[PDB]
């Protein structure tokens, strides 16, 4: 918990100076560093391009051993996002039982991963859904089968949210 704090401080300090394009994240209080707020803008050529989404990132006491919990406050339409708003991707997961297999490397969560690696994963996620870690059934069979409707659907909500 005190080790997790020394850790979160560097990543935070590092992010603020070399902040990834289209993303701003950080805590509200100088003391509660275990809860961050995010503002992720949809990447360029994705049906999200125009939208801007709010997300909450919650870190456990044993960070970086255990991953944080990313959750888009107002849940959006995506096969890798549960209806409650919780983001499900392999980077936010434990290696498993036999972490030595050639796969894991990049994909699973381990102390070699940064929060930036996560935000970066979230970005390509909005561009490239990973059906292996599908968290929303409908969003999955919609994106898979009738994609034009999916992109139509996702773009309607972005419009609506703009006070339209």
């Amino acid at each position: 918990s005190k080790t997790a704090q020394k850790r979160l401080l560097k990543e935070l300090q590092q992010l603020i100076k070399d902040s990834p394009p289209g993303i701003v994240a950080g805590p509200k209080s100088e003391n509660n560093i275990f809860i961050w707020d995010c503002l992720i803008q949809g990447p360029p050529d994705t049906p999200y391009a125009d939208g801007v989404f709010n997300a909450k990132l919650e870190f456990p006491k044993d960070y970086p051993l255990s991953p944080p919990k990313l959750t888009f406050t107002p849940s959006i339409l995506h096969p890798n996002i549960y209806p409650n708003g919780e983001v499900c991707i392999s980077i936010l997961h434990s290696p498993g039982d036999d972490p030595n297999m050639y796969e894991l490397a990049e994909e699973r969560w381990s102390p070699v991963q940064s929060v930036e690696k996560i935000l970066l994963s979230v970005m390509s996620m909005l561009s490239e859904p990973n059906i292996e870690s599908g968290a929303n059934i409908d969003a999955c069979i919609l994106w898979r089968d009738n994609r034009p409707e999916f992109e139509r659907q996702v773009k309607l909500s972005i419009l609506k949210s703009l006070g339209f």
